[PDB]
């Protein structure tokens, strides 16, 4: 189990002024920290962020958070359930901001929520620093779905504040599931997050911000734009047939000639995306599972798990190395092609 604490600092809030906070399992020995990013969508609006808090109000407060949780996947501490990174100090950072861990403004006379996920992340390392991450040899950034997201857009300001802090040893780096998504044209009929980004006042890595300027701020938060600015390293885990992706593409699955050729271009707009991205995990499946759910060890690519890859993914951060790849992408055109996806 991992234990609840709330930020010592109060002012860093989820949506509705409550206090942030993260769940934490201490393992001493290691130096090895995970920290995860939990998604949930977002809101862009007050109408839509009062739907929100009605029927999804723990993503938008902690004022009914439980006391521990079971870390499990990649949070689980039993080998046999995660290979990779068992022995880690665990970190489960509740997503209650609402905002793509992207806001930077607190609840105001002007302002009925707060978006505060960016400040969240920056609070919980320095509050970890205290705890045990001041002697951390790699603080891992990972997270599903809008954590995933999340990571590619904090990863860099993670390893900034770090360096300004005085620990220049950690190393930074970024896993990012289910979070790398396409701004295409839907199957059947950017927006909300145009408006979800003023409505937050969300921000952007510099460099990403510096290309794309004023106003387009919204590129940021797709991968393939905003990963080749980044200056740390980043795992990329997404399904060539991401469900969160088929949804907002308005496709719901005999299939016809037009769908076929959609979903078949689809995922090989994924695979082009990826074709530069050193360390990824992309297999040919139509899901939304994440790499927190207790199986995650069973898919695999080329012969591949994603455990596997993601320590091949270590030591190559000590040239491919013989047998233990970290580029894996599925190059089969349909969903389940791949024998291994999820059921
Ligand atoms: C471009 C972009 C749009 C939305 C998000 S946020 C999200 C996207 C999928 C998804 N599936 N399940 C879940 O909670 N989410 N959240 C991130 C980036």
């Amino acid at each position: 189990d991992l234990r609840l604490h709330l930020l010592l600092n109060t002012s860093v809030t989820c949506n509705d002024g409550s206090p942030a906070g993260y769940y934490l399992k201490e393992s001493r020995g290691s130096r090895r920290w995970l920290l995860f990013l939990e998604g949930g969508w977002y809101c862009f609006n007050r109408e839509n962020c009062d739907s929100r808090y009605d029927t999804m109000r723990r993503l938008m407060s902690s004022r009914d958070w439980p006391r521990t949780r079971t870390g499990t996947g990649i949070l689980s501490s039993q080998p046999e359930e995660n290979p990779y990174w068992w022995n880690a100090n665990m970190v489960f950072i509740p997503y209650c901001s609402s905002d793509v861990w992207s806001g930077a403004s607190s609840k105001s006379e002007k302002n009925e929520y707060a978006f505060m996920g960016a400040l969240i992340i920056q609070e919980v390392v320095r509050e970890l620093l205290g705890r045990g991450l001041s002697g951390a040899k790699v603080l891992l950034l990972a997270g599903s779905s809008a954590g995933g997201t999340g990571v590619l857009l904090n990863v860099d300001r993670v390893a900034e504040q770090l360096e300004k802090l005085g620990y220049p040893a950690i190393q930074v780096r970024g896993l990012a599931d289910s979070g790398w998504f396409l701004d295409n044209k839907q199957y059947r009929h950017t927006e909300a997050i145009r408006r979800g980004i003023r409505y937050w006042n969300g921000v952007v890595p510099e460099r990403c911000r510096r290309q794309f300027q004023e106003g387009e701020e919204w590129n940021c938060f797709f991968g393939y734009k905003v990963y080749p600015t980044l200056r740390s390293p980043v795992f990329v885990v997404q399904w060539l047939f991401d469900e969160a992706q088929l949804t907002v593409d308005n496709v719901h699955l005999p299939v016809q000639e037009g769908l076929r050729l959609y979903i078949q271009n689809l995922g090989r707009e994924l695979r082009h995306t990826l074709k530069d991205v050193p360390a990824s995990f992309a297999p040919a499946c139509l899901s939304h599972e994440i790499i927190i759910r207790s199986h995650w060890t069973d898919v695999q690519v080329k012969g591949t798990s994603l455990p596997r890859a993601l320590h091949c993914w270590d030591r190559s951060l000590h040239t491919p190395l013989k047998g233990c790849p970290v580029h894996l992408v599925d190059s089969c055109p349909w969903p389940h092609c791949n024998p291994s996806c999820p059921t």
